[PDB]
């Protein structure tokens, strides 16, 4: 696949979505839990955890997977996977690398255009709070897997998409 | 003109300063509002390097006053920096209210109007314009209601700004890295 | 001498590492004041000594170390902290602090101008997020940044590392 990754408000979307461009079929993975995009959406654009399901090896060449987005679906592992004090950062890390190991096999085998987003999480000042702390560790880790896993990399800023790689 | 963006300290303002290099004339933009002898004891270093041949404005609202048209070609001009004129913004908008009972969707309705007026601006202005900005949405996501919105607000000016650029650049740890 | 910088878990360490190479002896500064330790040394080579220091590096940072040779600091950021906790973090004279501060960075600096061997420092990327409501972090996330800026304007190379790939930016 593709990684697309960037700080908060960094354009990451558009330009992932750019990186999608016409693309005649698209389905897009919203991981967010609801604890004006889907307006946006182009009305062709099907929307969708249980990731695997949804990156086929069936697919078509043409056809493009936006998932949104990588941190998001961390989260959301997390808790499941979990009061946060109590948590044992270690083993989370472990099965949410399972996961990740998971989708990258899907991505793999997917003959659709797969583009992944994540945001860059630790260019700031090392958190108080421990999930935070964890948190942010644990994020790290998986975007190297990702971004290892991945064709090509980019980072965005100011809206700007750098190809890392 | 050119964006010049980094984290805090990353050497943007030097850097930025080089883009200007020799100008005859410059004209610094300054958007800070000094709300403490902390803050305005800083500022003096920056003024203590400042030169002769640069004039400086204390200014962050109306800058289609500043950024003008007759400009001449040679001249600079290096403004600093938009999220201290974002910050400032957000508290006119805000006002006598709590940052709690803001109404971010306003705010950054309007806070887009006045970039839309700064990037007009630097479009008809043919000196050669510098804007520094910050990256400040590299990190956690913030607690705080509104830093965690003034984090949403940058960075969509940012790209605003980006986009329009004619030319953008990331420092960080003083280099330069020229993304656009 | 190599300046690696990016942000915390952005795979900067293993990039270091790979500049490294198979430098038959590397001495390791550990700048970290202490488990989790534990394994960093349990997965650390045996042709590989380890130094537990943040001060007078210039005390292993030798002229006469051998060209082949190379040393590995980690890191940057840790010497830091440490540096101001030597000097109430509300009744701290940031300033005069961060002098003290810089006047250890220039020996770091003069002693990497004259180690013959390969000197990597590793640092990290802290100025990237929001302003800091704590007033030490503040001034910390003010001195780590000044502090980058000299090492990378006195290294050689310069490499920013994002999710594990490496970006030459010197
Ligand atoms: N739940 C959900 N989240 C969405 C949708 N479209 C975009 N986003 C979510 O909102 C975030 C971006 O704002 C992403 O983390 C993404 O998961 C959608 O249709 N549903
Ligand atoms: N009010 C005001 N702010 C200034 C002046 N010179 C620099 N600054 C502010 O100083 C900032 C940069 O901080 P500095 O470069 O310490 O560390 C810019 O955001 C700019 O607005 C000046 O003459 N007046
Ligand atoms: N004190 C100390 N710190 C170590 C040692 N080995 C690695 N480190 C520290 O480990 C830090 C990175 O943390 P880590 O990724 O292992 O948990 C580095 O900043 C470095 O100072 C050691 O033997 N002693
Ligand atoms: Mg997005």
């Amino acid at each position: 696949m593709i990684l697309v990754t960037g700080g908060a408000r960094s354009g990451k979307s558009r330009h992932a979505e750019a990186l999608i461009g016409d693309a005649p079929q698209v389905l897009y993975i919203a991981t967010s839990q609801i604890l004006h995009h889907k307006d946006g959406r182009p009305a062709h654009w099907r929307t969708a955890r249980h990731l695997d399901t949804l990156i086929t090896a069936d697919l078509a060449p043409d056809d493009a997977i936006l998932l949104e987005c990588i941190t998001t679906m961390v989260t959301n592992l997390l808790f499941a996977l979990g009061d946060p004090e109590q948590w044992d950062y270690a083993a989370m890390e472990r099965a949410i690398d399972d996961e990740i190991q998971i989708l990258i096999a899907a991505c793999q085998r997917c003959p659709a255009k797969v583009v992944l987003v994540t945001n860059e999480v630790g260019m700031g000042i090392v958190p108080e709070n421990r999930l935070a702390r964890h948190f942010r560790d644990i994020a790290g880790r998986v975007n190297q897997r990702l971004a290892a896993a991945a064709d090509e990399v980019w980072l965005v800023v100011s809206g700007i998409g750098v190809k890392i790689k």
